[PDB]
């Protein structure tokens, strides 16, 4: 299990997943070793959750 599609957004969220009350989608642009998103609520937390969570489960 890992990156499903290409996953080279390099600008349009690649990853996510966080604390029960803290998630974020923004892990494609720069990154490399780890994730560098900011916030989900701002980056559509409940929109991209289905995007990756299902793909790169």
């Amino acid at each position: 299990g890992s990156q499903v599609f290409e996953y080279a957004e390099v600008d349009e969220i690649v990853e996510k997943r966080g604390k029960g009350k803290d998630v974020e989608y923004l892990v494609r642009w720069k990154d490399g070793g780890d994730c560098e998103w900011v916030k989900g609520v701002h980056v559509a937390e409940d929109v991209a959750k289905d995007y990756e969570d299902g793909l790169e489960y």
